[PDB]
Order: C-alpha cells, then sequence, then structure tokens
C-alpha cells in the first residue's frame, strides 16, 4: 500500500481470499468493510499515527455512521484497489471516504463514506474540538471538498427512523466471541454489520444482492452484552433495521439496506 | 503465491492485518488457521484442482478434515510478513495429510508448524470410505514420494489420542451459534469457527496471562447452520493444559474434542 503523489490519500490492493467469499464466490459486504478498515489503519500509519494532543486528553475517534454502496462484489482471486481519504467537517467531526476499483479494468465497483465523532475514552462523552486539534489534521486532508457521495441530499446523509414493534423478522440472542473483538477487547464495527444482516430472510440473501447499507452506531455492545437483530421490509427490496440489547431493549444501532434482484 | 521449483509444495506470503490481531497486537490462532486454509486452497488451484480429483467429482466424494494440529512458537505481529509453505502426502487407503511450515519473512526462522488428517466422504450420504487406487494415482503426482513430515518426532503430539471430557465440566460457554460470516462459499460452517468455539470456554485469566502454544482438534460431526453448540473445558495440568468438548446444546451429541497447551507469558 502507499500514499498517492500529493500525499493526501492512500491506495492499497487486496487479493480476495477463499474464506472471504459467500455462495456467489464473491466478497461478502463484511469482508469489504474489513478491507475499508484495514486501508484506513494503513493510511493513519503512513502519515505518522489520534493526535498526541487528544492522546493526553484521553480523546478517541469513534464511528457515528457507516454507508456502503457496492455495484460489483470482487470475485475470489480478483484484485481490488481501494483509495481512502479523510476530511474535516468543522467542529462536528471528521469524514473518511473510500473508492473501490477493479484492478484489471480501472472501473469503480464500490464507494463508501463514514462520519467520525470525538469521544472521551473513559467518560464516553462527546467533545467536538476541546482545543485546536483541527490544525493537526488539516495537513493530511485535501482542503478542497472531495466527496465519494457528492449528489445533493444523497443516501449517505438520510435520516433513519426507529423500527416499531412488532418486527417483521428477527434473529435473537446474538453474542460476540473473541474473534469479534479488536486489539483493545472492543467489538469490531464490522460485527454490527453482520448482526444487522442476520435478521434478513435467507430467501432474500439467495435471490438478491446487497447494493446499499447505511448504519448508525448509537451505543457500544460490550463483550458480555446480548443482541437482538430486527428487520422490517419498507418497499428492488428495502429494509429497516434495529439492533438492541436482548434484555432491556436499549438501542445499540439502526440502519437500512437496499437489495437488487439477481 | 507460487509452487516451489520441484512443483511438489506451495509457498505464499501474508501481511498481518489490523483486524487479524488480538490484545498482544499479534495474529490470533484463528487468523493463522484461516491463512493455512487459504494457502491450501491456492496450492490446489495452482496444480489444476477446482481439491477433488476427476473421479471424486463423478462419485460425489469430497475430502473432509478429521483432525487439525497447530503449534505456534511466535505469533506474527500486526504489519509483519509471514511465509507459509504447504504440501500434501497420501497415507495409503486411510486418506491424505496436508502439512504447513510458518516462517518469519525477514529472518527465515520457523515460527510455527501444522498438520491435518483428511478422510474421503460421500457428499450426500455422509459415509466415510477408504481411498481407491484410481483416485490415489491422480494426486500422487502432486505429492513428494519420500516422507516429508512437519512433525517427524517419535512420540509427537499430532498423533495423540484425545479422550472424552466427563461432566461436570470445569468451565463452559453455552448457546454458541454460527452467523453468515461463519459460513464458507457452500453454506457450511468454516473449520476455523470450531477452533474459536473451543477457545470460548477458556477463562479470560488464562488468555490474558498465557500464550496458546499447541492445539489439536478432532472433527467428529458437522455443526449445521441451525444447530446450537456448547463449549466445555477442564484443566488437565509454568504450563497449563486443557481438555475440550464441543457438543449440540440439546441432546449433547459430540461435534468436536480437543486439547490446548498454554505457556505463561
Ligand atoms: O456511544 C457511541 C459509541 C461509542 C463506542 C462504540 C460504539 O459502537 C458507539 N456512539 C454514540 C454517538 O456517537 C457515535 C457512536
Ligand atoms: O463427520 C465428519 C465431518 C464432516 C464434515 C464436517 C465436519 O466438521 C465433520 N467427519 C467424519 C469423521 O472424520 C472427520 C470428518
Amino acid at each position: 500500500g502507499s500514499l498517492t503523489e500529493d500525499g493526501l490519500s492512500y491506495k492499497e490492493k487486496f487479493v480476495v481470499r477463499s474464506y472471504e467469499v459467500g455462495s456467489n464466490k464473491t466478497a461478502t459486504v463484511e469482508t469489504i468493510a474489513n478491507l475499508l478498515q484495514e486501508v484506513g489503519c494503513n493510511h493513519a500509519q503512513s502519515v505518522g499515527f489520534t493526535t498526541t494532543t487528544m492522546r493526553k486528553l484521553h480523546l478517541i475517534w469513534v464511528t457515528a455512521r457507516m454507508h456502503i454502496e457496492i455495484y460489483k462484489y470482487p470475485a475470489w482471486g480478483d484484485v481490488v484497489e481501494i483509495e481512502t481519504w479523510c476530511q474535516s467537517e468543522g467542529r462536528i467531526g471528521t469524514r473518511r471516504d473510500w473508492i473501490l476499483k477493479d484492478s484489471v479494468t480501472g472501473e469503480v465497483t464500490g464507494r463508501a463514506t463514514s462520519k467520525w465523532v470525538m469521544m472521551n475514552q473513559d467518560t464516553r462523552r462527546l467533545q467536538k474540538v476541546s482545543d485546536d486539534v483541527r490544525d493537526e489534521y488539516l495537513v493530511f486532508c485535501p482542503q478542497e471538498p472531495r466527496l465519494a457521495f457528492p449528489e445533493e441530499n444523497n443516501r449517505s446523509l438520510k435520516k433513519i427512523p426507529k423500527l416499531e414493534d412488532p418486527a417483521q423478522y428477527s434473529m435473537i440472542g446474538l453474542k460476540p466471541r473473541r474473534a469479534d473483538l479488536d486489539m483493545n477487547q472492543h467489538v469490531n464495527n464490522v460485527t454490527y454489520i453482520g448482526w444487522v444482516l442476520e435478521s434478513i430472510p435467507q430467501e432474500i440473501v439467495d435471490t438478491h444482492e446487497l447494493q446499499v447499507i447505511t448504519l448508525d452506531y448509537r451505543r457500544e455492545c460490550q463483550q458480555d452484552d446480548v443482541v437482538d437483530s430486527l428487520t422490517t421490509t419498507t418497499s428492488d427490496s428495502q429494509f429497516l433495521h434495529l439492533l438492541r440489547l436482548s434484555g432491556d431493549g436499549q438501542e445499540i444501532n439502526r440502519g437500512t439496506t437496499l437489495w437488487r434482484k439477481k
């Protein structure tokens, strides 16, 4: 992987692995989201990385929202190239965008965007800026707007409502295993995407392809928490999703999916 | 990745990924087992397979894992490059064996080794059968003919008999179930998921203060997509030893048994 000529974005190539594909022998949306996270980590690493300013303040970047649109899922053995960049959005937070491409043809096979907010790692309270952490970041971001989803009032910025009971479909009693944890013993953001899709009926998965997925992160699922995945058809097939704690029904995530008939 | 000069083994390099590491910022045993499976699939692909022979596809016969054995000396760190060499060898009518050697790409030192026993099973009836001569000759050409063992030792751990855990279990993780991410391209639970489920019943105190050195796992019965699993563990022992049992949450039907060896950090 490497930073581009201007040093303001990062590109990396990935060979699709045998255990990374589904029934269609193409990459799952969860494999894709893992590769977005990987090329994001390598981008931060290549530019010197959270800044030392927020390291002392005990401030961390946390995902508020993930949005992913796939046109073609890379096949097993194919090479996919992902380009990623970050950009400030004022005091609100930061945005990381991605573009997925076919390595052989150069065509765009997918695109993704994510909204990141600042949080005190201990108190879990949001702080927005605290002092002047903007200046530390602006040097590694393009200063002119560079959007993976430029369309005025696009899908990535749509408000998602709360699913009302009774849910049409459900997957209950879902719980993380050690493989679902990151290097800090926190549940991986991609696990929540898997849990959302568990309540999608197999008939849909087998006859449709997942085109769009938007997910709002509201609360962290702990290692000892149990999750319930709810889904209701809103319609191509459209769905409304809700992940909540199995006990008190405390919301952890909400989202929408768009599926295209094969 | 590529076949070696003699064309009788395959090598591939892997950069350890950020989401592939644990608390120590080194590759999990599950990430390692996924890479053993990947370099195995690429070896079959490079020699013409799509790893069933012409005769096996005709007879609805498939290769199935009977046992996996893995020994790790050093877990590759996040960002490190690990090189894995794999080869297959027939063991007469019993079946075949696939072995692996993991190495540090920068120093060339051996950081791990693994072996697995594969048996032939009819895809539809789930009935095992010995390897016929016509199938045997089809894959003998892709195997070294002189013995090449990742575990050559006389009283080696890779071939030790594993007993059945007796209730009450000392530790337990109950109600474990596969999600879509745990399935392969044929909607069958991935062999690595069973390794994860075995380790779920290991107390966190052990995971945090010890490193997993050896793991041997016998595959007895396939966990279906709608099955629920219970993970049991009992300490058998500077080193900690464990006895494992994975069984169906309902009737207690055995799906796997195994042992782990942990060394204090
Ligand atoms: O409280 C969290 C959060 C914190 C850590 C992990 C997690 O999945 C969620 N958030 C509320 C709004 O801001 C973004 C998400
Ligand atoms: O019953 C199985 C089996 C089959 C498929 C998957 C699985 O996890 C186990 N076997 C017969 C005995 O030898 C080992 C293989």
